[PDB]
């Protein structure tokens, strides 16, 4: 099974995208989308993604995790799309049947928050996710509220919404 993905009308898009304003550090605080659960056996630890922007204005994403007692370092590019906040990966191609990826930054204010969709086709089946991403750590209830709430809004259930556990290592680094 496979929660459908939703359409882009129900995906908001930033008033005015700055893309220097966003680059930077970005703490997922809220995980949430299909074919992420609440696996409670191993529950989602923090990670942090830095946005670095590129002369072509492209930008080179450098996501660190703590997997395995190891830090492990995940680079992509966001190449932008048809609008600003709006991006599709770079190196389709490398990745084995990436039919599609689109990234779409939903909401940000650049210095304490920021709400990100990404969406991935594969093998004929569209999974998406949506971050929750702070400057920092920790966010308010509020901020935390409406991610579930938008979250719900795209037909996620809440075992489906997780919020990682802040660490330390591989991510303050």
């Amino acid at each position: 099974d496979l929660i459908p993905a939703p359409p882009l009308s129900k995906v908001p898009l930033q008033q005015n995208f700055q893309d220097n304003q966003f680059q930077g550090k970005w703490y997922v605080v809220g995980l949430a989308g299909n074919a992420i659960l609440r696996e409670d056996k191993d529950p989602q630890k923090m990670y942090a993604t830095i946005y670095e922007l590129k002369e072509d204005k492209s930008y080179n994403v450098t996501s660190v995790l703590f997997r395995k007692k190891k830090c492990d370092y995940w680079i992509r590019t966001f190449v932008p799309g048809c609008q600003p906040g709006e991006f599709t990966l770079g190196n389709i191609k490398s990745y084995p049947g990436l039919t599609s990826y689109l990234v779409r930054v939903v909401s940000t204010n650049y210095n304490q928050h920021a709400m990100v969709f990404f969406k991935k086709v594969s093998q004929n089946r569209e999974y998406f996710k949506i971050t929750l991403y702070g400057r920092t750590k920790e966010l308010t209830s509020e901020l935390k509220e409406n991610f579930i709430r938008f979250s719900k809004s795209l037909g996620l259930p809440e075992n489906h919404i997780v919020f990682p556990v802040p660490i330390d290592q591989c991510i303050d680094g």
